[PDB]
This record gives C-alpha cells, sequence and structure tokens, in this order.
C-alpha cells in the first residue's frame, strides 16, 4: 500500500512535467499560461494525476499570480473538488488554508468556495500511516494550522463550528489531538467565542461518536494542557484567605456517574503511556486518595482475608484428602512403582470426613462463586488466574464421580493457582505493592528473553549427556537415564539447585567432564547476563514508573470495589448541589496554599 501513494506521488510529478499548463502552474509561469489559455487554447479543466486542476497545482507549491490567471480566465474551477481516492473532497480552499496564504484565502472566498466541503480522502484519515489528522472541513484546517487570521476570515463566510467529521468531531476535539498543546490552547478559545451562547447544544457538550466530549477525550488522549486549561470552565473559587485559596470542583464528568460516562474508567483501561498522569492531577488526585484511603482500602482487605481464608480451607481439604492403601500388587513390574493410592469413594463415614465434606462444599460454592462473577463478561494475570482456579476445582469434582488415577493433577493446579493469586492483594499495601508490578511487567520482555535462550542451550547440553550416558549403566549417577530426565536434570543445572553429577568410586566417561566444564560457565554467563540485562530497568524515570503504576493500580482497583459493590455502603464522592446554593451536582472542597 505505501508503495502505491509512492508511485502515485512519482506518477504526479510525470504529469505536472508533460502537462504544460499543470507545469506552468507548479512554476507560476504567467507569461506560459495566457499563450496556452488565450492563444492556442487547451482544456482548462484539465485533470491531473491526482484528479487536480492546475488551480490546485498552484495551490500547492504557494503561486498566488498564477492562481489568480486560473482563476480569471475560468472561474469555475475553485468549485473543482479533487477526484482521486487519496484526495476525495479536498478544493483548492483547502489547500490555500493549510498553507497560510491569507491573499488566496481572500480571494478564494471573493469567488465563493464552499466553506463546508469535506475531505474525505484517504490521506485525511486519523490512521498512524498519515503523519497529521486536521479533520475534513477548511475551518479545521485553519485550526489545526495554528493560524488564527485564516480561522475568523472562513467563520465571516458562513463557516459551521459544529461541523462533525467522519469520526463525529468537532474542531474542538482534533486540537486535543494536536502535538502543538501551547498554542492550540489559545486557538481553542478563540473558536468558543463563535458559540450560541446558551447552557444546551453548546460545542464542548457535543461529543465524539465514541460517547467523548472534548474534555473526556483531553484525559483519554493523555492532554495534560488541554485538561488543565479544560478544567479552569469547571471550577468555582469560593474564598481568598491570605494564602490560602479554597476552591470548589464540578466532578461531574470526573467520577462515576454515568456507567461509561464516567472518566476514571477510560483512564485505567486505556493503554496510553501518557493516561496515567491524569488522575495525579489537582481534581483527580484528591478523589483518588479519598476513595482510596476511606471506603476503598478497607474492603480491600476484608475481601483479601475472606479469600485468605477461602483457599486455606481448600489447601486443608487436599492435605486431609482421602485415604486407602495400595489394594493392588502392582509395585513389582517396573519394581519402580511408588503409588498408594487412595482413591476409594465412600459414603458418609465421617467420624472427622464431614468437616472436609463442607469444606469440600465451600470449595465448590466458592469457585462457582468466583466464576459466576468474573466469567460474566494492570490487574490481568491475578484475575485471569481465579477463573482458572474455579476451573480447576470444578474439574476436581468432576475428578471424583470417576475416580479416575490422575486425581491430584487439577487438585495441585489448583492449590498453587490459588495461593499464589494471594499476592494480587499485595498491590494496595504499601510496601510490595509496587513489588508485584515489578514481577508482573517482567513476564514479558525480561523472562521470555533468556528462557529461550536457556531452552536452546539445555536442548544442546542436556542431549548431549543422554548420549555419553546411554552407554553407561544408570545404577551409577543416572542423571540421564532416559532422554526426558536428560532435559530434567540438566535444566536443574542449569540453576545450579543439583550438586551435578559427580561419582569418585567409578571412572567418567572422557567426554562429561569436558562438557560439563562448558555447561558450569555458559549456565553462569547467560545467568549473570540475565540479571545485569533485567536491571536496565532502575532509572529515576522507572522511580516513578515503580511507583504511579502501583498508584494506577490502586487507582484502578479503587474503581474495581466502587461498581459491582452496592450502595447502602461508600456513599457518593464529594457533597451534593442540592440542599445547597449549586444544583444537584456533587463538588469536591479542595483548599490549597501558594507560597
Ligand atoms: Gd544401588
Ligand atoms: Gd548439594
Amino acid at each position: 500500500w505505501a508503495q502505491s501513494r509512492d508511485e502515485q506521488n512519482l506518477l504526479q510529478q510525470k504529469r505536472i512535467w508533460e502537462s504544460p499548463l499543470l507545469l506552468a502552474a507548479k512554476e507560476n509561469n504567467v507569461q506560459a499560461l495566457y499563450k496556452l489559455l488565450k492563444f492556442e487554447g487547451c482544456e482548462v479543466h484539465q485533470k491531473g494525476a491526482m484528479g487536480e486542476t492546475a488551480l490546485h497545482i498552484a495551490a500547492l507549491y504557494d503561486n498566488n499570480e498564477a492562481a489568480q490567471v486560473l482563476m480569471e480566465a475560468a472561474p469555475e474551477l475553485v468549485f473543482e473538488p479533487m477526484t482521486s481516492e487519496l484526495y476525495e473532497g479536498q478544493t483548492a480552499l483547502h489547500i490555500a488554508v493549510i498553507n497560510q496564504n491569507v491573499n488566496l484565502v481572500r480571494a478564494l472566498l471573493a469567488r465563493g468556495a464552499s466553506v463546508s466541503a469535506r475531505a474525505t480522502g484517504s490521506v485525511f484519515h486519523y490512521r498512524p500511516h498519515n503523519l497529521i489528522y486536521y479533520g475534513e472541513h477548511p475551518l479545521s484546517f485553519a485550526a489545526c494550522v495554528g493560524s488564527e487570521e485564516i480561522v475568523r476570515l472562513l467563520i465571516e463566510h458562513g463557516a459551521d463550528i459544529r461541523a462533525q467529521d467522519s469520526l463525529g468531531n468537532t474542531v474542538l476535539h482534533i486540537l486535543i489531538l494536536q502535538p502543538n498543546k501551547t498554542f492550540a490552547c489559545q486557538m481553542y478559545n478563540l473558536l468558543l467565542s463563535y458559540d450560541g451562547g446558551d447552557h444546551l447544544k453548546s460545542l464542548e457538550l457535543v461529543p465524539n461518536n465514541q460517547g467523548l466530549t472534548p474534555f473526556k477525550l483531553a484525559g483519554v488522549e493523555g492532554n495534560i494542557v488541554m485538561f488543565q486549561h479544560l478544567m479552569q470552565k469547571r471550577k468555582h473559587i469560593q474564598w481568598t484567605y491570605g494564602p490560602l485559596t479554597s476552591t470548589l470542583y464540578d466532578l461531574t464528568e470526573i467520577d462515576s456517574s454515568g456507567d461509561d460516562q464516567s472518566l476514571l474508567e477510560l483512564i485505567v483501561t486505556t493503554k496510553k503511556r501518557e493516561a496515567r498522569q491524569i488522575l495525579d492531577q489537582t481534581p483527580v488526585k484528591e478523589l483518588v486518595s479519598l476513595k482510596w484511603k476511606r471506603y476503598g482500602r478497607p474492603y480491600f482487605c476484608v475481601l483479601g482475608a475472606i479469600y485468605v481464608l477461602y483457599i486455606i480451607c481448600f489447601t486443608m481439604c487436599c492435605v486431609y484428602r482421602p485415604l486407602k492403601p495400595r489394594i493392588t500388587n502392582r509395585t513389582n513390574p517396573r519394581d519402580n512403582t511408588l503409588l498408594q493410592q487412595k482413591l476409594l469413594q465412600e459414603a458418609y463415614v465421617t467420624p472427622k470426613d464431614d468437616l472436609r465434606l463442607v469444606g469440600e462444599l465451600v470449595s465448590i460454592v466458592g469457585a462457582v462463586i468466583i466464576l459466576l462473577v468474573e466469567i460474566p463478561d494492570l490487574g490481568g494475570p491475578f484475575h485471569v488466574i481465579i477463573v482458572t482456579y474455579a476451573f480447576m476445582v470444578l474439574v476436581t469434582m468432576v475428578m471424583r464421580l470417576t475416580n479416575s488415577d490422575g486425581e491430584v493433577v487439577p487438585m495441585s493446579f489448583a492449590l498453587v493457582l490459588g495461593w499464589c493469586n494471594v499476592m494480587y492483594f499485595a498491590r494496595g499495601f504499601q510496601m510490595l505493592g509496587p513489588f508485584t508490578i515489578m514481577i508482573q511487567k517482567m513476564i514479558f520482555g525480561d523472562l521470555m528473553r533468556f528462557c529461550w535462550l536457556m531452552a536452546v542451550v539445555i536442548l544442546g547440553f542436556a542431549s548431549a549427556f543422554y548420549i555419553i550416558f546411554q552407554t553407561e549403566d544408570p545404577d551409577e549417577l543416572g542423571h540421564f537415564y532416559d532422554y526426558p530426565m536428560a532435559l530434567f536434570s540438566t535444566f536443574e543445572l542449569f540453576l545450579t539447585i543439583i550438586d551435578g553429577p559427580a561419582n569418585y568410586d567409578v571412572d567418567l566417561p572422557f567426554m562429561y567432564s569436558i562438557t560439563y566444564a562448558a555447561f558450569a560457565i555458559i549456565a553462569t554467563l547467560l545467568m549473570l547476563n540475565l540479571l545485569i540485562a533485567m536491571m536496565g530497568d532502575t532509572h529515576w524515570r522507572v522511580a516513578h514508573e515503580r511507583d504511579e503504576l502501583w498508584r494506577a493500580q490502586v487507582v484502578a482497583t479503587t474503581v474495581m470495589l466502587e461498581r459491582k459493590l452496592p450502595r447502602c455502603l461508600w456513599p457518593r464522592s464529594g457533597i451534593c448541589g442540592r440542599e445547597y446554593g449549586l444544583g444537584d451536582r456533587w463538588f469536591l472542597r479542595v483548599e490549597d496554599r501558594q507560597d
């Protein structure tokens, strides 16, 4: 796809070179334009490669004298839009506006160019492969280029500010996505001055078709300067007492009013790295901290203590599993057998068995509750693990009633997934809070690396030992008696957790002594470079990423409790405007001191 526009751009410059009209429009040769138009007559409605006219070419390369000649000899080329799919809708006005050619925009509105002609070309879309996104209307182009003179000059000739594009975005939404944040704020105020002036149907209330007001889009897109500037409209200073200044906050589009209309939900669910800084701002950081200090932090410990007791319940049901002897003379064929199955399905022989039967019941009603609260549908694995645990618990009771050999298989999987999920609640303890995010964000880029390497090193050295020790007998050292144990023993050797094969009575093969020296070296070099490369995330900027991501998790988890829990507890944050001078809106009282 990228080569197409590269081809069509090289194709355009070829057609400009071929057509002497389009060449004179690109080179601003007024001497040749009159020779081509008045003397030896040519097609003045000539269409270029990109569906352009000679006027569109004269507007690209800022050439005013050529454009005026093209309009004095054919004033209908102004209404002419670009016809190609890449520029479907662009007019000669859009090119002059985005080039900030005020004299050409002035002359184009004299001819009466449509200030409402959309530009639906593919290069005008809000896509990553396009370097910019200025919208579709000429009013939106002047707002993005930072030319306040063209903006009002377009409104003078009937430009509509309510004009939404394909994505249902007004000119306000488009400025929020722009890079030059420090200059677009004055442009944002200039556009609002032309509003209707009534409290209803304001331009700041017109939502993006993704359900986003311009204020809401600022926080989602991580636009701090626009969020701060948009916040001036929604805060009421109460009084000024020396350095102290008690101010009131609107809390309308913030907090959690509507289901998905809440902004806090949008900030924690977005993948935008910049959005995590919005909840650190002075309307939100007061809110989220009050929602946590009370009603947030305590309820997280209640659910945690309940889950800790629920798992220690199921743990006891496993350590006190059913009992039964071997009941088979099987421990002689393949005399390495070791099993003593404790699996009989008894019926209510309970001097102390019903104590775990209710524990088996508690483990089931808790697992079906866990399944019926998380499957009806950052903290990711610590909620995918719980549904897999409750899946293993339900398979554990399915492992019963069939009495299969692998009774312990789904039960041992549930015993580890259920416990290691307790450090999910570690994200709300100050100390190991950021620790849990450190071990979590390390499973991706710093765990799969050096394991694909370690796995390839084992695949090499482990299999060699099998060949070396498939000749000798396993009665002696035996670390590699079959190919699976040839791999598993060397894996343990890679982490030095095994003492290394060493027998000093017999004579070891001539290749083991050489290969293990090379193993002890490479298994430690790849163990040290795993330590150093992993470290490389200890910058002073990471000191925030260690903390403000944990706070983002605490803020995200604080929103998790407020949605599902009932309304008898956790009252709405702030104080309602009703029964006060305000009106049925909830406000936060925050005061500060300027030094
Ligand atoms: Gd032996
Ligand atoms: Gd040892």
